């Protein structure tokens, strides 16, 4: 039931950006290390999120996914029941900052995200 799938650049508290494979389908953003034989990193539950644009210095196009009550946006278990996620740079409990490599790509993602919410 995939709606969009692409590499996206993701950051947390740290200034560092990590390029990860994200699959958008109804209700969830699924994050993997690779498109192919991906190790599951985490799943964002869109039901718990709001989305806002986040204009910035390293931009491409930049937006923010967050829990309005600053609670967890993350699914407890993997799409295949995976107990624990693959190691990445530490990501925030209650938000993701996201930029697509191209601004036009970023805009489609953001617009797409609003629907899947």
């Amino acid at each position: 039931g995939i709606v969009m799938a692409d590499w996206l650049k993701i950051r947390g508290t740290l200034k560092s950006w990590t390029k990860l494979w994200c699959v958008l389908k109804p209700g969830v953003l699924l994050i993997y290390k690779t498109q192919k034989n991906g190790q599951w990193v985490g799943t964002v539950l869109l039901n718990a999120c709001e989305i806002i644009e986040r204009p910035s210095k390293k931009d491409g196009f930049c937006f923010k996914l967050f829990h309005p009550l600053e609670q967890s946006i993350w699914a407890v278990k993997g799409p295949k029941g995976e107990a624990v996620g693959s190691i990445t740079q530490p990501l925030p409990s209650s938000y993701l900052i996201i930029r697509a490599t191209s601004e036009s790509d970023g805009r489609c993602w953001m617009d797409a995200l609003e629907l899947a919410l």
